[PDB]
């Protein structure tokens, strides 16, 4: 088999910030990665910005610059790349780490491909691979999806978004743009605070001029191959719907979590990985997590600008372990 | 059932455009569409750019303006988008075309959802669907794409594109971009005359400076999942190789052209339906056909530009039966 | 010289709307436009965003089409172009009109470049070229610019922006990227209501995080040609400083609209010139205006989106003098 | 009155290269800019798109990337004023030299603001700022121009462009594509060479159907206030016009050269100061030029892609002479 001194698994920008420090503090790595580096940005909806400058962004000392006040995906994309390519990164692509265990002072990671024997190991597998359950009756027909992509194909169709927060919005404008007939379902009172609020008053003016239908306090009770059925204040409305977008958020692979030995907690933010707020390792002796990883379900406390920062940490702690 | 004056199969460019002229002349008329409109264009390389002007793609007296010399993909989705609303076309989208049967004189359309009947069908599927076969041993492993997306996920993966058209030279471009390694394998002996005069000159300078490996008069003959084997003038050769692009055309569903009856033709032209060259109308009575389905085989002879005519021709033989 | 049956004065959005639909009752007209079409969008700033829908500056049986939301100062000149090249319009350019006097029933047009004589007229000629006047010491220095275009050349200088709407918050942004020290001084005393409800939280994050300088209840009393001195509630600060930007807004050429016998107003709400308001006919028989000219006596703002209709009022009124 | 170590006349892509080569080795060095950094570049058409990769156009290690092929033109503005940011570079802008001049180990710059005194200068001022002489009666009407800015303007005029390198065939395509009515007059007998492949065939094929006027071995003999008269193989034509636009190229401020004490050596392929190859150092000790101001003898061409090196050079000559 293959014998790293340390892997990190998961090429997101979390995870090249982590190996990147790491090999600052001369540790020889390897990232593992289920896709390619940065799979998550390359499975934005292809139209998105992003909410950070490009500055915030960067890792690794490479500057991400673009003439733009913020970028889109395709630039983040190639801004990575070069990222991997200036720092000669090691990244086996497109693996997917399966079962870890640890055997005196030595993790035993098995993937789809090789088997590997490691030191260190760090998790920054992110949170994007598991969407929410929504659990309403129907809500497993094909015509549901927790993922927006574009809206061509939707054009002149009947839409119903489920959701508040950036996905909901973001997708409800390119649905509009698209001819689609959208229907945005909230269950809060009012618009969520999280909505950036630069992006706010460009869906507003919407609304207001009775192009896009907006519903506080709804929740969703039944989905059928063409309807939706929707209860407001307890008034029960029913409407033709020909695709629903499920955008109820994401969630971190608990159950490969637990498999290694990493304990869930539940505290301030929430159930969360546990972990030393000083140094990221788990409970796992040199076990450590980088990313949103860290966060839980909670989609507003971590992001790229501060997760970014985990490598710094996990790199001095691991140095330190070297007696 | 439902029954309408006329059928269009397909809500491409040519589809759109045989719908506009049919109502241009009376014909009450509705366009079944296994997906939405321009379906191909949406299904475009994201980054694709049109060869022809915007001029040159605009159907009934909807202007195509765009700021740029040559319009992107997106740019026509948003277009032809714009065409259906402005023209007022009755377009059934996520509905297949699954039988037609002749009765009296009349054709009985047996779809996904609903069965319909009419008096005139034109046929304007296109041959984007369906791929040449590659017939090569290892040809039906996943690692082989007949379609080009993106390049990003095959950023650092050795990469062999089959084909010397458009098609291959695009796709060589943009994955070259992306930081793959390229090589072309050609059956010919120098370069396609078809490739556009202002796109090869940046490919062939990449090939100069050894960044993009180019090999002609090339023959795949055995694809495993990690090698490639090819000959060159008997020689043959093995390389290492993580993903192939076959980028070697397409051609119609001519299945579903002979189960309505239709005549293939072995012409010297590149063998294709049989139509009436003056009125498009195939051996059978009131069908008609529309698009690059008439080139059959040479993806060369009919595109947009001049298949966007087809329309005119159809609708002045449809008003000559009258009604 | 030349005598044709209706003239317009302007080539921008108005101008060009105005001649369309008198074309369609069948009223001969020519442009006598002082630049080319739409000079005014192409004095933009480069970068520049409508804040505007794309099809609510489309005017005149051609739709305004663009895959973004809000279109670029580059994408309508593209359209405004095709506008004219499918209408067949006539449209003089590089003609600057200069004296308009009703002799007869008839106008005696005397231009840059030739003479003519028309029926009916009309005057579109918008805001966009006479800036408001500074009002203080300096303000005709050659570092004061009343335009804001690019923002590279000033990198690493010292700038200040006067006034508070949405053209001094949009060069605030573009020159605070272009890395420019970027000191905006308002007279008012918080953010003015016209500012996009979308702009602003930009332009807001950045003041916070001391990227810009913002000095709201500020007046300038001196520009020298290193410093700019402002008081605000009386006391003075004095900066160093390179170039100026006085984004005060613009003004209609009003000495040019009474020198052909039109009046003027200044009612409560701002100064307009005085038109029917359902003929948009002057005090002068024959004579029409278009455009944001006609702004001033009522309390809202006239646009593209709404002062591109007044092409159609006129054409009627035209149409009914027969 | 002001005393540094090295000056630097000009802020382009060499001069800024020339000042981070010099940095890297310990030398203090000042940039006089007599607009700022880049004025070139900022004064390229404001569409104007390179034809380098944006690799090539890199200095002071700060990487250039942009997911497009190749780069715009305030792309490269936004590029180099980070480059500055990065390495944080003196750069006194709006500031031109006049006179130089040498005096026992140092030389006295004169400018339009202060009046320094170095030991080292490096002169790379380019050739955009200069516009060769046209010699043809009309030559200075306000009608003429030699620098290309926007199309607009020029909407539905008559214009006509002399020159047929890529600069004259980059104002027909963009003139054109506004409205123009465009006619191209080359002394020349065929295409030049230095016409890029890549959009000569854009430009062939606007004037094989008709939409430019392209005119060989013509030379314009009169210009008037409306009219321009122009001569092929003698032949005289006269034609309206209302724009004139000589793209008859740009030429080094030759006699700010000569007024330093540097020769200026004819020869064949152009004219170039004198300077040894390996250093980069004129006849005046202590005095270099940097860039595309170099070239002319040699028989090479000097773009960003290769003028970006003599900073490096010349920092080694520089070190040499110690302190
Ligand atoms: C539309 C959109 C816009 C956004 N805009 C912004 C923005 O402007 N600014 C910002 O800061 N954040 C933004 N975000 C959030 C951003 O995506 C996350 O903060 C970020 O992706 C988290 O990075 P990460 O490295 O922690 O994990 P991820 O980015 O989720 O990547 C983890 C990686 O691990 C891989 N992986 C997963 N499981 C396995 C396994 N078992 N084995 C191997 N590999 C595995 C995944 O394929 C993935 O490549 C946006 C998100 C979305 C959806
Ligand atoms: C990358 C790329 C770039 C191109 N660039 C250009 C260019 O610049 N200029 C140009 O002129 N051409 C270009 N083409 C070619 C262009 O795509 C075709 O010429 C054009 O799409 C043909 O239009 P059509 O209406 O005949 O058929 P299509 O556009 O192929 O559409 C036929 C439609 O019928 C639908 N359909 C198929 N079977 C059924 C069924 N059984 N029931 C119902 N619906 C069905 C399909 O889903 C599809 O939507 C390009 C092609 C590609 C791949
Ligand atoms: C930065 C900026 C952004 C803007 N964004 C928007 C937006 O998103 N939406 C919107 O609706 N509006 C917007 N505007 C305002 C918009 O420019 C005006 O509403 C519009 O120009 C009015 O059109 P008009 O035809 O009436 O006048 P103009 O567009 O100003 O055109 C009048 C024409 O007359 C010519 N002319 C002037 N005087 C004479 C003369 N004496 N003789 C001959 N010709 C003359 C001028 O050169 C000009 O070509 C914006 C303005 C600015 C500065
Ligand atoms: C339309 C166009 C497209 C081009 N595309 C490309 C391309 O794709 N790739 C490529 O490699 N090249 C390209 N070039 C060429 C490129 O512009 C030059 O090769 C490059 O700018 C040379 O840089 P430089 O530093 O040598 O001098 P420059 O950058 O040209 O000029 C040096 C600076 O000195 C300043 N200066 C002048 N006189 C004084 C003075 N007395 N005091 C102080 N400062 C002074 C000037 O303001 C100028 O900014 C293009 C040129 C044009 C016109
Ligand atoms: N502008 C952008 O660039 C952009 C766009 C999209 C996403 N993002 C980023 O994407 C990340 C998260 O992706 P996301 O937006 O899909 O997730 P998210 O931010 O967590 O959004 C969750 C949304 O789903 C709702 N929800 C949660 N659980 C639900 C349940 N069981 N049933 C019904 N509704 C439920 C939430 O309700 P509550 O509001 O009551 O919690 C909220 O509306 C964040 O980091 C975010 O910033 C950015
Ligand atoms: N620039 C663009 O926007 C763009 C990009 C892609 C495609 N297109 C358009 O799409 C259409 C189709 O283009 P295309 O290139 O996909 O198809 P195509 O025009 O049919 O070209 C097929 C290519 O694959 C080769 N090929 C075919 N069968 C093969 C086999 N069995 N083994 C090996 N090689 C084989 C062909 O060889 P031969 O040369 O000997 O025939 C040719 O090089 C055309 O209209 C094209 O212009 C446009």
């Amino acid at each position: 088999m293959q014998k790293v001194e340390s892997i990190i698994i998961g090429g997101g920008p979390c995870g090249l910030s982590a190996a990147i420090e790491q090999k600052r503090k001369g540790i020889d790595t390897l990232i593992i990665e289920k896709g390619n580096v940065v799979e998550s940005i390359y499975n934005y909806p292809t139209h998105q910005t992003f909410f950070s400058s490009s500055d915030k962004l960067s890792i690794g000392d490479v500057p991400f610059i673009v003439e733009e006040s913020k970028p889109r995906r395709n630039q983040a994309l190639v801004y990575y790349r070069e990222v991997v390519k200036h720092h000669q990164l090691k990244v086996n692509a497109f693996e997917e780490v399966l079962t870890v265990k640890k055997m005196n002072n030595k993790f035993t990671i098995t993937t789809t491909k090789d088997v590997y024997e490691c030191r260190f190991l760090t998790i920054a597998t992110g949170y994007y691979g598991q969407h929410n359950t929504l659990e309403v009756e129907g809500a497993d027909l094909p015509k549901v999806f927790h993922y927006f992509k574009e809206a061509h194909p939707y054009f002149d169709q009947d839409v119903v978004i489920i959701g508040g927060k950036n996905s909901a919005i973001d997708a409800a404008l390119e649905l509009e743009k698209a001819g689609a007939n959208v229907t945005v379902l909230y269950r809060g009172g009012d618009y969520s605070p999280s909505i950036k609020p630069w992006i706010l008053p460009n869906f507003t003016a919407l609304v207001n001029h009775e192009k896009i239908d907006m519903e506080f306090n709804a929740n969703v009770t039944q989905i059928t191959e063409d309807t939706v059925t929707y209860e407001v204040n307890g008034e029960s409305k029913t409407i033709h719907n020909d695709y629903v977008f499920a955008m109820i958020g994401y969630h971190p692979d608990y159950e490969f979590l637990k498999s290694v030995g990493i304990q869930i907690n539940t505290n301030e933010f929430g159930t969360a990985p546990m972990y030393n707020k000083e140094t990221y390792e788990t409970n796992i002796e040199n076990c450590y997590i980088a990313g949103v990883i860290a966060a839980g379900n909670d989609a507003n406390t971590i992001f790229i600008e501060n997760g970014k920062f985990h490598g710094g940490i996990i790199a001095q702690s691991m140095l330190a372990k070297k007696q």
